[PDB]
């Protein structure tokens, strides 16, 4: 029913006023005919009364209550992009003294934020391998406040097994806050909550904006940490415009068809590389004998479009020219999750400078992909082509 | 000029592409056509070259030029809302251990992330009397690493002595970082970086937008302390929407004519207020008597339109009803700056709630009112039968 | 290649300036920055260069090209609806004195436009049964100018024999204008001006936008047609705002996921219905059975989402409140071409006065059916629960 | 009270929903929750009940309801441009056999509607000079069926005496359906309506937009003539989308403070112009002198910003680029209502050209200005360096 769900999560009249889709209500002040109403909109700030545009319009409220029906939680904050949807989540339950522990494989803007803006904040991070599992009780210190999972991993995609981490961590530390960065999945392919992980963060830029042309972070906590979550987000000042609220509910209407498209189109061309004489090694969560692939296989219900590979070879600087150049259908971009196919190159030295305490087992040059909605032969004879420039 | 600048800020034909504002460029994915190319966009990601859409497209970059102009700074981060960039633009100049000095007149929001989220970050707050000009000094700490201003002050219309203030500050710690948050002025009335100020941040939400229909944020520097504003704040992804930064860079195409008509307008209601048998007190930057005017009349190039002003007695609850729930023309909500007249009261006890190590001076209750473009005669007659409702 | 083509139609760099998707660019006013450039952009108004807004901004001139692209035209004319693209794609051929044939299932605003606004400016119109193939050739006039073709037809969903239809005309009447509203098939299943129709017109409201929040109608010409379609439209004013075309364009990306969809689950759903002992009769074009499905299979390379069927009766007004008024998933309204599914009733006599000169041949309510992207299953269950109420 | 009448519009609860601002309801589809609604839903569908996104959203009602406010209307009909809602409201009163009479200084656009569109419909069109007066009279014929006024004229400016055409009109031909291109006046500077003028028709792309960033067309009729112009416009299926309709009202609220500064701008200019060795006459509706000044002064409560005036030569394509090419503020661009300057290049005999049935009575080029927001001063030393590079 997850289809159904997606066409009408948060689509209720209040919102709607009789249309599709949610009303756009674009507002800083909110109007209180009495100073009753404007009492009872106070109480109500953070209950869905409007109040002030810096809580909300309708238009976010939509978004919100379709993010807690599809991910399961308490409530959902809003975020100008992913990248502050992360460092104010891991803010929101941090004060000077505390540490984090988070995957080696995490997104480098994430790392950047604990390494960078934390560090001068009193609060330390320590990092673990991804596949590290139950042996996370190892690392978990007196003063261990957050744990923070991201899985698939970011560039390498390394699957966590994430019933393993959480029960590790709750052994020890019941309390600990556990978050996971679930962009890749869009928050639908892995139902991080139902596996006792408190809060679901992602960069709704991706996939459910779908269309590489708004930014937004989302976080859904559950009832436990809700109250904290939004109320220090706020004293931060977090919030999204409401017609980015507005597209990011419109997105989720065809998530579903867009994800089973990228499922098939992705799959296929990884496995078409896995057989391929100048690929290495084929880093896909779908792909049998992938990092991980058997918690991807046990614990989602689907996949995405993003995944990389590990050349042959390690190209030089004229070699990583005459492939990346002259490709026609890909196109080099940062982001992902739109409708069109990308690919970037990184040296495997680059890849271990962002994996702290860590190496890179690879000595390739590793190339990701974002594979699309294009015809899948024609990305293919794409990539032929970009094999034939490199041999 | 002012008026000829505000026209022409930012309006490029690399940004408008022909037509009269600029182009409104969405995106998260920036396209990179080689590998040279990109290595180009890296090395100018924060100076104006496409990147990635968390640093900004076209769009942005013609609002940041436009504001750094007006300004008169190196730089120009742009954030959701303005509470998200003070609580950001403070956080990116502390460390455990600072000591941030804040006017007792400061917004409550900005109070609050003080008090709430740098606190327990090992970052202390301490106060002071708006009026305390010279005498700033004596509070200066060997850790105070932040002064923050807000001239007027927030509801009570307090005006610093900048000048006294910045001289002091740079005499004890010249290094300090000085902050102002320069709403009320819509950044033009004055120009806190030709008075020593360091960064000058505003509600872009109020006068620039001017409608009440978007939200943002923005914080411009001088060049001795941009890279670590932009840097910082966008390591806390700090960013907002292309289409919001294409409605302020609308908005300040008619600024100078609405800050005028608001000026022009709130000094008559002042002058009104002031010769009333039912007011006590009337606090408008631009009226004699008022604390700080004469460094109004000094420092700035004119007035909008907020103001409070203090009743002759302390209403009852039946008659702050009487009193607010039944106005024409005034209307009840948060936020100001936009084309409509507001009104808001508050008690003198929740004032000197929010205002730290402090007492307020009067008893009567307390009146904000946003003067916006209504006939100023039809605004003067809907404050007439509010008084008669409460004589 | 379709889905390639959909990705990619009308993004080139020209339009895109490093985004993944045109820029939107809003104008009346286009600034020429010399004589020179005004001369050539007068030249040139109608041949894409920057002219004024009523010609179209860099947005309007993307979607134009992707049209072009996709249905094999010269040119591209936009309207701010399907209704609107219509009446003045008819009315751009048209003068006094002239003849339109019609046939009798076209839209009826349509049937409406010719019957109220062409018949008092001398233009007379006639009607053909949607089957009537090359027998066409008998109520050709020799004042016919225009021949209107729809097909699917609207509500009854009867498929034309255009082979059949063109060659008839194209003996008799080799100059007239074959034009077809192509809507059903959004101009993408069907390829009308590869089966010699001239102009090809859409509601692109429905499947085009495909999430029933914009309006906009499109016609496609051939070269023989299009300078008098876009001079004679241009006349009337007829233009779209950019930031629909951008929508447009954006709707493009998803049209091949999107339509795979409703054609599977819709076919599911008529097959389902065609074996129900409630049902009388299902009308859609990819049921074997349905009137012209030997002509869909022959010329069209799929199916939308939207068909009908006949019940086994014609409900009271008790009966029909009791079936519409309680459905979960399916929702009353009109339009089409979203994502999510809708019902609506006609009954027989209704449809039978919108047949000019024509009766219909059943007797039950007709129900027109939208389907969305919802689960199938649950959408099955939903009219399952319908048909109880009604037994 | 213009100025609280431009703030209110239009804004009540029903609309806003607890913004200052009308919602934005993106439609096509709308929802029936029953039967019975749709019923209702379907006798008001012109009636201001949601029915169809064709007829309108909240947000267009919204804006319905503003214009009628503020022009003293009984419907307002809503296109995509001003040229639309001449071309379609003209078309919406004509049948074969009717005559259009015409002033010779309409809008150009207006003018080719007339002679290339309703000629070929069997409607024919005849002229008068704008200063005709009760001498109109004569032209009448029996098959008058519209009288077209545009007042001040296009390009030329000449002010109509329009309370000695409408009498001689309802003297003559007391049922003919008299029209006004009001756009200039902005509808409120000039109360078409209280004339006794049937319709008031605008280029809401002008000044109510006023940031030259959208397009859109009003006509506002009586009691008398509302039914048919709202139904024969929607039967060519015009409309405008809800976001530009939402920026029309927005523009709404800021239109007294934007006129205020375009009348007293443009005045002092063409004062100055006015003793200007290099000017040989000056066209500007509240300059003394100036034909029909008296009818502005009498008729009118205010002037906008755009007016023309006459060179002591006719200007080569040579001088016409060093004049034109080499402005630093004034930019050359079709439209206006903006809130930049703008200068447009005429030579006598084109306008002569576009003045059916007459000649003009200068023989130097003429230069058309809008004056904008900047400072007046500035302007006018922009203005003076042109005429430097002409002497
Ligand atoms: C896994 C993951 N998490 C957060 C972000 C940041 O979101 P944004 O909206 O961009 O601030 C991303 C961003 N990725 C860019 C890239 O991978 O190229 C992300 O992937
Ligand atoms: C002086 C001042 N500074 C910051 C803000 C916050 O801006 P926002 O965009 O709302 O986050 C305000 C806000 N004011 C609301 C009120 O005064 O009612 C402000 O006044
Ligand atoms: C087949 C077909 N052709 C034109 C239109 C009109 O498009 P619009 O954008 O609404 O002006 C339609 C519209 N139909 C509404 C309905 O079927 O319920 C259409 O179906
Ligand atoms: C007086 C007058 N009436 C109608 C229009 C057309 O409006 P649009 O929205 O542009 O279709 C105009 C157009 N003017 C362009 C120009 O004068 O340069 C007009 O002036």
């Amino acid at each position: 029913h997850l289809d159904t769900a997606l066409v009408n999560a948060g689509r209720r009249k209040k919102y709607t006023q009789g249309s599709v889709n949610s009303v756009i209500q674009r507002a800083s002040s909110l109007v209180f005919d009495t100073v009753e109403a404007k009492k009872h909109a106070t109480r109500n700030r953070a209950k869905g009364e409007l109040f002030y545009g810096r809580r909300g319009t309708l238009t976010h409220f939509s978004l919100q209550e379709a993010m807690c029906e599809l991910e399961g939680g308490a409530g959902c904050a809003l975020f100008p992009c992913g990248a502050a949807a992360v460092a104010n989540t891991i803010l929101a339950f941090v004060e000077q003294g505390d540490h984090v522990l988070m995957t080696n494989t995490a997104y480098e803007p994430s790392q950047d934020f604990c390494t960078k803006i934390l560090a001068k904040l009193g609060v330390t991070t320590g990092w673990f391998d991804p596949l590290i599992g139950a042996d996370i009780a190892n690392l978990i210190q007196p003063n261990t406040k957050v744990v923070f999972l991201e899985s698939p991993g970011s560039i390498t995609m390394e699957v966590h097994d994430v019933p393993a981490i959480v029960a590790a961590v709750r052994r020890v530390a019941p309390e600990a806050i556990i978050m996971i960065d679930n962009t890749w999945a869009a928050g639908v392919l892995f139902k991080a909550l139902d596996f006792g992980i408190d809060i679901s963060i992602q960069a709704a830029t991706k996939y459910l904006i779908g269309h590489s042309d708004g930014m937004i972070g989302t976080a859904v906590a559950n009832a436990r940490c809700w109250e904290q979550l939004c109320e220090n987000a706020y004293l931060m000042g977090q919030m999204i415009d409401a017609d980015t609220a507005y597209m990011t509910s419109r997105g989720l209407r065809t998530l579903g068809v867009r994800l089973r498209q990228h499922h098939e189109s992705s799959l296929r061309v990884a496995e078409w590389l896995a057989q391929h004489p100048q690929v290495a090694r084929v880093n896909h969560p779908a792909l049998p004998g992938s990092k991980g692939h058997e918690f991807w296989k046990r614990d989602f219900s689907g996949s995405s479009g993003l995944f990389s590979f590990v050349l042959n070879k390690r190209l030089t600087d004229a070699e990583l020219a005459a492939y990346l150049d002259n490709f026609s259908l890909f196109s080099m971009a940062y982001s992902w999750g739109g409708f069109e196919s990308l690919i970037l190159a990184n040296q495997p030295e680059h890849i271990a400078a962002i994996r702290p305490e860590a190496e890179v087992d690879f000595s390739g040059t590793l190339i990701r992909l974002h594979i699309g909605l294009e015809n899948v032969d024609d990305l293919l004879a794409d990539l032929a082509a970009g094999f034939a420039r490199i041999v």
